């Protein structure tokens, strides 16, 4: 008797966009972001 479909589909929406959101151009800084801030060691 809970609304399951509330957290399924907000978790599925976040993800789906990250991912969406991923692919475009921000992935190009995403990977700089990450990878200078690895660099630094």
């Amino acid at each position: 008797k809970f609304k399951w479909g509330k957290l399924f589909s907000t978790a599925k929406k976040l993800y789906k966009k990250g991912k969406k959101l991923s692919k475009n151009k921000n992935f190009k800084k995403a990977l700089k972001f990450g990878k200078q801030l690895a660099k630094n060691l």
